[PDB]
């Protein structure tokens, strides 16, 4: 069945599950040449495959060469996504194999079901949840590795850095989704917030800066304010006249 706000809690039990988002697999740039010709140029993309309990992100980099000689790349991208998720599953010992794969887009259901036919006890599930994983390319570290790739590459990240040392998976996933929603809403403002003051540093191998628990609470409050402010501007709405419940609803992005 579909994952929704009602059965969301299940994400934080011990059953291994993977989110798969295909939004950034096939990406293009458009630029006008001097001659006036519009060149549509494929750029390196990625499959966002995330374990929300552990933070493990299997970032399969889709190098532009995969599109070589192929037609109707938007359809092909869905199948190449399912192919690579399948390969990943097959690479894992049965212990580490997911019990569920949750696709963020409904169009990914069929290609993944077909690829995973031989895995009878891996549930392929759609979601009614609105999730901001398309904003993964707003995270500089991820965007940089994708662009630098000269060939198909699998890169393993922890999207929670070292947070699980201090906080639960639910708190970590809540922080992650708030950050991505902010980045998606106003990328420039969110990045200004994360850069913080001159005392804050980011580890060379982390995605996010090194904040204290108290600092993270403040950063998260700024992220909530960024989203509300945009909402406020967009709809000419007095965000100070909103109840705490109304504000929480907006922040969680489920419409």
């Amino acid at each position: 069945g579909a994952m929704n706000s009602s059965n969301y809690a299940e994400l934080f039990n011990n059953d291994i599950k993977l989110f798969v988002d295909d939004t950034n697999v096939y990406r293009v740039t458009v630029h006008k040449t001097f001659e006036g010709n519009v060149a549509t140029k494929a750029i390196n993309g990625c499959i966002f495959t995330l374990n929300p309990k552990t933070g493990h992100l299997f970032l399969k980099i889709i190098h532009t060469s995969v599109w070589a000689g192929q037609k109707r790349l938007s359809q092909l991208a869905k199948w190449k996504t399912a192919e690579e998720v399948s390969a990943l599953v097959r690479s894992l010992p049965k212990e580490e194999q997911p019990k569920q794969i949750i696709v963020t887009r409904k169009a990914m259901l069929d290609p993944l079901e077909v690829h995973m036919l031989d895995f009878p006890n891996i549930a392929i599930r759609p979601t009614e949840l609105r999730l901001p994983f398309s904003a993964a390319m707003s995270i500089d570290k991820l965007s940089d590795v994708v662009m630098k790739a000269t060939e198909p590459q699998m890169v393993l990240f922890n999207i929670y850095d070292d947070w699980l040392d201090r906080i639960s998976s639910y708190t970590a996933f809540s922080r992650l989704t708030l950050l991505l929603r902010a980045l998606k809403t106003n990328e420039e403002s969110a990045k200004m917030i994360l850069l913080s003051d001159p005392t804050i540093t980011i580890k060379s191998y982390h995605l996010w800066p090194s904040f204290t628990d108290e600092q993270w609470i403040t950063i998260e409050s700024q992220m909530r304010d960024l989203i509300l402010t945009e909402y406020g501007r967009k709809y000419n709405v007095n965000i100070s006249a909103l109840t705490q419940t109304e504000i929480k609803d907006i922040i969680l992005g489920q419409n």
